[PDB]
């Protein structure tokens, strides 16, 4: 099943600190190639149990969705800010109809693993306890791409114990299984735009110790209970090393009797839903708002 031609194209044609406005650089370029919808936003901090944490609520033109989403954005736990993914979450918030606290939980290596677990959870409990206040159901919806796809999971896995009720995940691309090699991850390591080395260095970053990666809150495809856990969105791009850990937590979450939608967007690449020069992008928020038309 071919790359898309227009992604086609985007592979063909190409210190921390100075990395990072790199990947940020690399983001604001696509926001003027493809400009956001404007949008109402707050400035906002939450108080967590490992320090502040920089927040920004989306507010739609049209509130419809009667759940606030919380999206972590992607970044490889090292990369991104709420500016870098201000396009995913403006959309997210006008194509839905919702209101989103975009997190800006701490990066790695100054922070390490798991302490962005551990503040995602509190902007989640955070959210739903604020929630009522803005005349919307106490339940959540926690969000996020490829790293932040992780924390929405593993936030999603912690929720019962952690007395935070969440109504939905949704996971884009997300990384689940940092133990397991796959078929996908292996066949998809490098030139793809997500590649291997960088999966390596990144996790060199985010953890303390390689033990870390056995780990339930790093690798939650290693619970080996799923039932109970909040309805699932699950989408994979298809020439992507993440994929096959991505889709098999979703059959996962199905036998275990988890609402789920889990979709292959063919021919794409890791990364597309912060990518607006591909349609795909915005086909992906379509298929967001009608899978959360069923939550309720
Ligand atoms: C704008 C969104 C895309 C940004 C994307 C980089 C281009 C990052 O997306 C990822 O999913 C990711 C990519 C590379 C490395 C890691 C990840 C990831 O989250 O965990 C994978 C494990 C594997 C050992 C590393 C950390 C181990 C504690
Ligand atoms: C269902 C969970 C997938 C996760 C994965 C890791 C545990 C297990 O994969 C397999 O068991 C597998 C083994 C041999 C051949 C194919 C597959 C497979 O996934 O087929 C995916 C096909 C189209 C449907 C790709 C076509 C486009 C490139």
């Amino acid at each position: 099943m071919p790359l898309d031609p227009r992604v086609e194209q985007f592979l063909a044609q190409m210190s921390l600190a100075e990395a990072r406005q790199q990947f940020k650089q690399g983001a604001l370029l696509l926001d003027q190639m493809v400009p956001p919808p404007p949008v109402d936003t707050e400035d906002g901090t939450v108080v967590t149990t490992h320090g502040p944490v920089r927040i920004r609520r989306y507010i739609p033109d049209r509130l419809r969705f009667s759940h606030p989403l919380v999206f972590y954005h992607g970044g490889g736990f090292v990369f991104g800010d709420i500016d870098t993914h201000h396009g995913l979450v403006a959309r997210l918030c006008q194509t839905v109809g919702a209101t989103v606290i975009s997190v800006d939980y701490s990066l790695a290596p100054e922070a390490k693993f798991p302490v962005p677990v551990a503040e995602c959870i509190d902007v989640a409990r955070w959210a739903a306890h604020e929630a009522p206040g803005w005349g919307l159901k106490p339940s959540i919806v926690v969000a996020g791409d490829s790293a932040g796809g992780n924390l929405a999971a593993v936030v999603s896995q912690r929720a019962k114990d952690e007395s935070l009720p969440i109504a939905a995940q949704l996971l884009f691309y997300p990384a689940l299984d940092m133990v397991h090699e796959t078929p996908s991850k292996r066949d998809f390591a490098r030139g793809y735009l997500l590649e291997a080395d960088a999966m390596q260095w990144f996790g060199e970053q985010y953890l303390r110790t390689p033990d870390d990666v056995s780990h339930p809150w790093a690798s939650p495809a290693l619970s080996p209970d799923l039932t109970g856990l909040p309805p699932a969105l699950v989408i994979t791009a298809e020439y992507d090393p993440l994929r096959d850990e991505g889709e098999a937590y979703a059959e996962a979450l199905r036998a275990a009797g988890v609402p789920t939608e889990q979709i292959r967007f063919d021919g794409m690449i890791h990364g597309f839903m912060t990518m607006p020069i591909f349609p795909q992008m915005e086909a992906a928020i379509e298929a967001v708002a009608r899978f959360l038309e069923r939550i309720d």
